[PDB]
Order: C-alpha cells, then structure tokens, then sequence
C-alpha cells in the first residue's frame, strides 16, 4: 500500500509556500518551539540547503542543512574537528532530518542524507571535513540510523538551564569526511608516531 | 509605606517549602520554564547558596548561586578566566538574583550580592577568581546595576535553535575578585611588558 512507496518519492526544494507543512511535520518528530522566522528562514534562504522529500507530491521527509566555516560552530562542539584544520575548514550542520513515521523505513532517510553528501561535495569539494548533527538521548532510531551510517557520537551535551532557556541533554554526532577528525591527544600521537 | 522597607528585611535560606513562592517570583521576572527538579534543588541541596530576604516574613528578593570549579563552566563561557588560572580554580554562578519590583530600589539587590561575595570569601578565601551570571539583552536595568556594581560585560551570547531547545541571546557578566582575568591576547602582553 505504502510498499512501494520509494518508488513515488521525488526531490524538491522547501520553499515559503511549504512553512504550514514544516511546522506540522517537524512538531510530529521534536517538541520544540521554533519561532514562526526560523520557518521561514529554513524554507526561504538559499544559505540553507533544505531539501524535501514528497510522496505522491506531498511532503514526507526532509532534510534541512548549513554549510558554514568552522568559526561558526558554537563552542560546545568547537573540537568536533581539530586544531589543524585551518579557519577556512567547512563543516556542514544538519539542521533537521525527519521522516513521517509511517514512510519511515522505505529509504527516505538515507536518500536525503546522500543527497546532502552530493550536494556538500559538488558545493564544498574536499574543504568541509564534517558533517554534524544533534540528537536527543531519547531517539533511539535516530542514532541506530547514523551509527549504522557511520556518523560517531562525539559527546554527550548536558541539560542546560538559565534565564535564556532550558535544553534537553543530548550528544553530537559526526561524520567525517575528506579526512576531518578530532583532536589529538598525546596518545593518538604516541599511537601515530609510535607504529 | 514601603518606603522604610529595607529596616523590615531579613536574610535567611531557602528551603523546600519555599518552592512555590520561588516559582511564582522567578516567574515574574523572566519568562523560563525551569522543571520542578530545579526548584526542588535550588531550594534544599546545599551545593547552592540560596539565600531569600524577606520582608515582614515574606520573601521579596532572592540570591542563588553555585560555587564550582573552572573546569564546570559551559564552554560558551570558558573564555571568562585566562589559561594560567589552574582547574583547580573556582567561580561562582549567579543562577538567579531578583527582587520584586515593588521592593526595587530599597538596597536589598545589593545586600543579596554583597551577602553573596561575604559567604564566597568564607568559604572560598581567594580561590575563586570570579562571579559570572547571565542577562537577557532586554534587561536594561539589570544590566545597569551590575555594570555599577563593576561586572563587566564579557560577550554575547546569541540565540540557540536546536532540536534540544531554544534559547533566547544574552550576555555574559563578570566580576573578577581576588586577581581573576580574562585570557589575554599578544597586545595585552606586550602593554604589560612594554610599560
Ligand atoms: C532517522 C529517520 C530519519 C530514518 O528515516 P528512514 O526514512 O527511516 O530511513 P531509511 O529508510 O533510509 O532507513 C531506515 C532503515 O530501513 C532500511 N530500509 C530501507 N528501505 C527498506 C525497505 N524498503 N525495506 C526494509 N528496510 C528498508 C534501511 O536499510 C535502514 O536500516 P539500517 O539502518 O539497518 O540500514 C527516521 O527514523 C526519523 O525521521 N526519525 C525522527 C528523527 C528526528 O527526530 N529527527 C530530527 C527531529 S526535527
Ligand atoms: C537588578 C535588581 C535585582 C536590583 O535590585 P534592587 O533590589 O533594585 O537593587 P538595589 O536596590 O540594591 O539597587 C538599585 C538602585 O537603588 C539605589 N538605592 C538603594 N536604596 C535606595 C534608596 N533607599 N533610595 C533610593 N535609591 C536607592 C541603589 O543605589 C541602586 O542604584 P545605583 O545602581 O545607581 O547605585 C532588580 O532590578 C531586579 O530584580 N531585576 C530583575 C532582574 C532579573 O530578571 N533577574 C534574574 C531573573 S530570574
């Protein structure tokens, strides 16, 4: 019934006309609350790659992406990538990466992941080193999902509670790509070094 | 009427029964919802420093704040002592100062700060460097009673959208004691050693 389902999935940009949509799918996933201009930002401005996946026109996935320079990562995962990686390193953040529960499973997902990998190396070549994302500890799937697809758990990102807001605890994944990697210890050296 | 009111004042903890007086306090100064997990630790968990003044029994003000090593502050705030100040180093976190607003401007403000840097020298001597908080933007006068008061302005913190939540911009305050100071760049040292 939805068997078949990938087989009538086509790509399109998001765009203004799509935000009413957004907010219903991405509330389905996360409860969070994103103010009405992070919509239309994420579905207007070409400094974000958001890419829709539709089934039989109608929009069942996305993914939503930057890529920016290293100087723009906040400090929290600042050593996603190490020091050695010039300023001018890229690193691409997935913003959000969804799909509707009961299109779940028919490769969707990694079909929007792939798109975002072609997409970052035709844009960025071999200048971006990473591909990052958050998670909740409470999404299961979702790490199974990136685990299974390489990305690593970086670290686990706290509660975090002040006048400005509360945050959930969650960790960062990474992929890395075009040899990106983390900081070196004195070990990792040793080890590189050493054998 | 009021007028008089700081003659009325006492000082006492915070204790668990004070829970819902503190979420309605809290509540009328910043718009943040905090779980009940937080009251409850703010409240009975003498790892902070709560400290409420009353008046005529009441509580009108509150100090609450967490002596901690540098090692526990937020990476998005770990720039606020230079790199010579050991782990072992502490500071203090003003997780929240309020008065009702009534009760502004009758001094208990500062008798809560000052009560504040009185328990951090019994406590700490001159182990911790610094006192830091968080303002929102919009705080203008809270931003001028610290900045009277000689915290200084450390950077700004920009709003967060993430799948773990969202948090509104801000600022970083500090006041540095017993020798505290930020990293200094190679113009500051050049300053020092030059002249
Ligand atoms: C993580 C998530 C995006 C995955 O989407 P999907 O659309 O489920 O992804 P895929 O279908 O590509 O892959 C899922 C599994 O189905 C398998 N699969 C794909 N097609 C299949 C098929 N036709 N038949 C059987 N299995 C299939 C895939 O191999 C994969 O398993 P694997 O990891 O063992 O390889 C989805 O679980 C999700 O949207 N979760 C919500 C996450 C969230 O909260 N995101 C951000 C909040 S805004
Ligand atoms: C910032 C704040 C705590 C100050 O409290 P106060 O109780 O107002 O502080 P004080 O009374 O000590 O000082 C206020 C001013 O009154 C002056 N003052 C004190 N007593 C006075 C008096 N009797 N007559 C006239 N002025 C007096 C003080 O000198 C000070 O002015 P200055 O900065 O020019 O010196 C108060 O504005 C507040 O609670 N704001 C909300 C902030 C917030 O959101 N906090 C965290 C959110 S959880």
């Amino acid at each position: 019934e939805r068997s078949s389902a990938l087989s009538e999935v086509s790509l399109r940009l998001l765009c203004h006309d799509d935000i009413d949509t957004v907010k219903h799918l991405c509330g389905d996933w996360f409860p969070i609350e994103y103010p009405d201009s992070w919509y239309r930002d994420i579905t207007s401005n070409k400094k974000f790659f958001s890419l829709a996946a539709t089934y039989r026109g109608a929009i069942v996935g996305m993914i939503v992406a930057e890529i920016k320079n290293r100087t723009k990562i906040h400090k929290e995962d600042g050593d996603i990538l190490a020091s050695n990686f010039s300023v001018d390193t890229q690193v691409a953040y997935i913003l959000s990466l969804g799909v509707v529960k009961e299109f779940r499973k028919h490769g969707i997902g990694s079909l929007l992941l792939e798109s975002l990998k072609d997409h970052i190396s035709t844009t960025a070549q071999d200048h971006c080193k990473a591909i990052y994302l958050h998670v909740l500890t409470t999404n299961n799937t979702a790490i199974n999902f990136y685990e299974n697809r390489d990305f690593k758990q970086h670290h686990y990102l706290p509660y975090y509670y002040s006048i400005r807001g509360v945050l959930k605890d969650g960790f960062t994944y990474v992929l890395y790509i075009n040899g990106g990697h983390p900081p070196w210890t004195i070990l990792d050296y040793i080890q590189h070094l050493g054998s």
